[PDB]
DNA sequence: TTGAGGCATTAACATTTGTTAACGACGATA
DNA sequence: TATCGTCGTTAACAAATGTTAATGCCTCAA
C-alpha cells in the first residue's frame, strides 16, 4: 500500500522504530493496559478477548498494514480489553505510544486522514460482520468468516479458492464465529461439504461455490466491494 | 456535551445552518446513496438495514451530539449502504457534504480529535457489542441490548430503572438482536419477567436485576465504564 | 355499539445449535 | 515399535431458537 508505505517512513523520521514479534505473542493484552498505537506494518493478527470463564473470542483477524489501538486519543484512557495474538510466523509492527502521536499527526495532515480512514475502514467493517452473522444465525456465522479469509487469505487455484493460512483449526473458526464446542463448527462444515460449498486440501480449504457465502454474508461481500475493492476484484 | 458544543458553533460559523426532522423521516437511506456527514446534535435515530430478502436489522442507536458517517473522508465513498431513521418526536442535526468536512476539518484541529474521537467510541461499541451477542447466541443478544437500553435512556424510578423509550416493541428488539420473528422474542423476556429480571408497567421497560445483564453483556458494560462513564456511573 | 387491525402472549412443532462421548487418523516421543 | 496426546469426524441427547397458528387485549373508526 503507498499511503501505508509513507507513513512507515514518517514514524523512522521521528526515531519510531519497527519491533519484531513471533508467533503466540501478544502485543498488549486484556490484563496490562497500555495504551498505545500499533501501526501493524507487517505479519498477521488477531484481537481477541477472554471472558472471566476463560471463553476465547476471535473479533476480527488484522493483516499488515494497518492501525489498531488500545486507547483514545484526547482522553488518553483505554479503548477495551483486547488482547493482540501474532499469529503469523513473525510480525513486524511499529509501537508508538498514544501521547506522542497527538503531536507527531498535528504536524501532518496526510498521514491523519490516513489514520482515519483505517478507523473508518474498521467502523464500516465491524457493523457489516454484525450485520451478517447477526440474521442467519451461526451457520452464517461460520459462513461469514469463510468469506472473509477468502477475500483476504486467498487466491484462484485450479481445484478451487485456497485459503493461505496455518493453524486454522475448528476451534479457531469457532472463537470467530461465537462456537464453543469443535464438534458444532464441524458439523456445519460438515454440510459446506456435502453441498461442496468447500473442499479440504492438505494445509487448507478450498472454496469452490463463492456464490454461497455471498447469500449468507451479503453485507460483508459489499463492505469488501465498498473498502477494499482491489481485493474483492480479484476474486469476480 | 462540551466538546460538542463549541462544536455545534464552529459548524454554523462557516455556513453550516441546521436542518431539522421529524419522526419516521429518513436522514440518508440505502437505497439513494450520497456521502454525507452527519452531526445528530439533538434526538434518537436508529442505523438500519434492509436486505434483498426484505428482513429488517437495526444495527444500533444514535443519539446526540455524535457523528455518523456516510462516506470515506478521502475517497468519497459510501462506507455502506445503511438507513439512519428518525424515530424520534423530534431531531436536529447538522449534515455535511463529505467533500466540504475535509476542508472545515483541516483547518481546525481540535474539532479534528472531537470527530476521531467519537468514531473511536463507535469501533469499541462495535467490538463490544459484537462480543457479548457471539457468546450466548440470541438470549444474550437480548440481553446485550436490553442492557445498553438501561444506560443511554434508563432513568431510576422505586419500581426499578425505567426505560423511556417509545414503540421497543416486539419486532424491534428483534432487528435490534437479531430475532425474525416477534413470538420468539417474547419467549425470552417471558422468562425474564419470570426471572425476576425486568418487568412491565406503563407500557414501559423497568430493569430490576441490572447485574443478571451484565453477566449476559459483560463488555458492554465495560464499554460504559471506559467510553462513557458519566452515563455508567448514572447507575453504579 | 360492532367490527377491523395491530401488538402481545402462548402453543406445537420443526430446525438449529449446545453438550458430551466415542471412534479413528496423525504426529511425536522414547 | 509402542505409546501418549491433538485434531477431525460422527453419534446421541438436551437445550435453544426458527416458524406458524391461534387466542386475547387494546385502539380506532363508523
Amino acid at each position: 500500500n503507498a499511503q501505508a508505505e509513507e507513513f512507515k517512513k514518517y514514524l523512522e523520521t521521528n526515531g519510531i522504530k519497527p519491533k519484531q514479534f513471533h508467533k503466540k505473542e501478544l502485543i498488549f493484552n486484556q490484563w496490562d493496559p497500555q495504551e498505545y498505537c500499533i501501526f501493524l506494518y507487517d505479519g498477521i493478527t488477531k484481537l481477541t478477548s477472554i471472558s472471566e470463564n476463560g471463553t476465547i473470542m476471535n473479533l476480527q483477524y488484522y493483516k499488515g498494514a494497518f492501525v489498531i489501538m488500545s486507547g483514545f486519543i484526547d482522553t488518553e484512557t483505554s479503548v477495551g480489553y483486547y488482547n493482540l495474538e501474532v499469529i503469523s510466523e513473525q510480525a513486524t509492527a511499529y509501537v508508538i505510544k498514544i501521547n506522542e502521536l497527538k503531536e507527531l499527526l498535528s504536524k501532518n495532515l496526510t498521514h491523519f486522514f490516513y489514520v482515519f480512514q483505517t478507523l473508518q475502514k474498521q467502523v464500516s467493517y465491524s457493523l457489516a460482520k454484525f450485520n451478517d452473522f447477526s440474521i442467519n444465525g451461526k451457520h452464517g456465522s461460520i459462513c461469514g468468516q469463510l468469506l472473509i479469509l477468502t477475500y483476504v487469505y486467498g487466491k484462484e487455484t485450479p481445484d478451487g479458492i485456497k485459503i493461505t493460512l496455518d493453524n486454522l483449526t475448528m476451534q479457531e473458526l469457532g472463537y470467530s464465529s461465537g462456537i464453543a464446542h469443535s464438534s458444532a463448527v464441524s458439523r456445519i462444515i460438515s454440510k459446506l461439504k456435502q453441498e461442496k460449498v468447500i473442499v479440504y486440501k492438505n494445509s487448507c480449504f478450498y472454496v469452490q461455490n463463492l456464490d454461497y457465502l455471498k447469500r449468507y454474508a451479503p453485507k460483508l461481500d459489499e463492505w469488501f466491494y465498498l473498502a477494499c475493492p482491489a481485493t474483492w476484484g480479484k476474486l469476480n
